[PDB]
């Protein structure tokens, strides 16, 4: 009888998320490349602003920050944008585990669309 969340699909459409800056940061890390192959959330800090929003996850691609398109930005550019985004940060994110799993070693996507690492 239990209805497990892990068995229902994770939405794949883009979402708007508003993050309120902590004492320093937004409470997540990103990965990316110099060629701008995408900016992805790789880590969310427990208890940090991103976590407290409850609307972001590992494997999300950051499409824009405060309207600035980051789809083809390098890690460096994206990190700069996030730092200068102010205390109220509006993010457009889209869940893309397949793309992301090519960044993280020994990682793959299961049938439920979750990212698993061996």
């Amino acid at each position: 009888s239990p209805e497990f969340l892990g068995e229902e699909d994770i939405p794949r459409e883009p979402r708007r998320i508003v993050i309120h800056r902590g004492s320093t940061g937004l409470g997540f890390n990103i990965v990316g490349t110099e060629d701008g192959e995408g900016i992805f959330i790789s880590f969310i800090l427990a208890g940090g602003p991103a976590d407290l929003s409850g609307e972001l996850r590992k494997g999300d691609q950051i499409l824009s920050v405060n309207g600035v398109d980051l789809r083809n930005a390098s890690h460096e550019q994206a990190a700069i944008a996030l730092k200068n985004a102010g205390q109220t940060v509006t993010i457009i994110a889209q869940y893309k585990p397949e793309e992301y799993s090519r960044f993280e070693a020994n990682s793959r996507v299961d049938s439920s669309g979750r990212i698993v690492t061996d």
